[PDB]
């Protein structure tokens, strides 16, 4: 029926370690030895660290240790990394084949460095403009905090018009990236000098510029 | 070690009946009956939907079904009811260690028609290979739902690491575009006979390929 009483919430601190615990009944948790943790990347298919309570699969390192205690079971890691930041789910084995989990906690390894963006700027392709379109892409990426600012002008003056930009997601390295793309016209291409975009990221504004280049 | 695979997206209105698969080939032993269907709506815990193929637990209603195709585990929200909207993993139990989780398919109520996405694929600008470096950027953009799967393939060949891709962000027409890149040193691309990126879509795979013939 119900959920495991998990927490919503836990911080840790690069080396340091955070035990995340669930709850439940003598009925489902408190009952038997099948209390399993689980831990999803931000919105991407889980995996599972601990089985039987107080075990690991064949991948997951020595961080990773979770034990049952009452009815409630809990899993800690130390050795902690910025990797290490995501949602983690506790199973318990029911009654007649259930299988129930706890309501997830989301844990942020703080300490985090902070790092500034790296904006590549694109030109249209050479086989974009051959379909008689244009779109430039600003490639915001490697930085940290998550929270950026993105901005296009023309050949000095705004061109906020046309312009899409994404949500900033975390990468394989624990840090985010973000795009943002410019939709012109071979002629409103050429009749120009320069366009330019601009990523303030924290107190820190970065800014490229862009030419057209008569080959590729 | 995404041994089970699964559609992007898979999506119909209501009434409709989509049927989301679970073709984890990757060969196994083709003998794997332990088959779960984890739903995870958004902001919620994961829930065991079906289970064993096609054994589904209290609660689930009939609407659903699952099974095993050769190789291939299936299910269907026949008659998609509104509060059916959400991701839709799957899983085949190995080795106790080997916990295989499939890749997740998000099913949508569609709100609009649909939109297949517009990839254009970008080379590394010459300017950037003025600084010995180089960065591909798959720019996907214009469609929906909001689920779509890249890959990278240099020379026809899988470009399984150095690969980063963002999360779906609604555009200004409430149309989704991520975007994909490959970061590589100028070698890597000089050496390649063309870099191809290939995003997935629900039928629909469009690939773009690109050249290797930059003025730097
Ligand atoms: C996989 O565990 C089992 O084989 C089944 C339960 C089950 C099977 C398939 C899907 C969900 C639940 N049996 C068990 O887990 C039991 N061996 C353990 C217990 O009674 O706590
Ligand atoms: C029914 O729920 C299960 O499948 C669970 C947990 C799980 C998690 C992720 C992917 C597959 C299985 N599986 C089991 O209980 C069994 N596969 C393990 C056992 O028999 O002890």
């Amino acid at each position: 029926q119900s959920a495991l009483t998990q927490p919503p919430s836990a911080s840790g601190s690069l080396g340091q370690s955070v035990t995340i615990s669930c709850t439940g009944t003598s009925s489902d948790v408190g009952g038997y030895n099948y209390v399993s943790w689980y831990q999803q990347h931000a919105g991407k298919a889980p995996k599972v660290i601990i089985y039987e309570v107080n075990k690991r699969p064949s991948g997951v390192p020595d961080r990773f240790s979770g034990s049952k205690s009452g009815n409630t079971a809990s899993l800690t890691v130390s050795g902690l990394q910025a990797e290490d930041e995501a949602d983690y789910y506790c199973s318990s084995y029911e009654g007649s084949d259930n299988f129930v989990f706890g309501t997830g906690t989301k844990v942020t390894v703080l300490g985090q460095p902070k790092a500034n963006p790296t904006v590549t700027l694109f030109p249209p392709s050479s086989e974009e403009l051959q379909a008689n379109k244009a779109t430039l892409v600003c490639l915001i990426s490697d930085f940290y905090p998550g929270a950026v600012t993105v901005a296009w002008k023309a050949d000095g003056s705004p061109v906020k018009a046309g312009v899409e930009t994404t949500k900033p997601s975390k990468q394989s390295n624990n840090k985010y990236a973000a795009s943002s793309y410019l939709s012109l016209t071979p002629e409103q291409w050429k009749s120009h000098r320069s366009y330019s975009c601009q990523v303030t990221h924290e107190g820190s504004t970065v800014e490229k510029t862009v030419a057209p280049t008569e080959c590729s």
